[PDB]
């Protein structure tokens, strides 16, 4: 989805805990 926040938070959740 679109919706960017999901995508923005999956992201964070994702690099930062790497």
């Amino acid at each position: 989805i679109p919706e960017s926040s999901e995508l923005t938070l999956q992201e964070l959740l994702g690099e930062e805990r790497r």
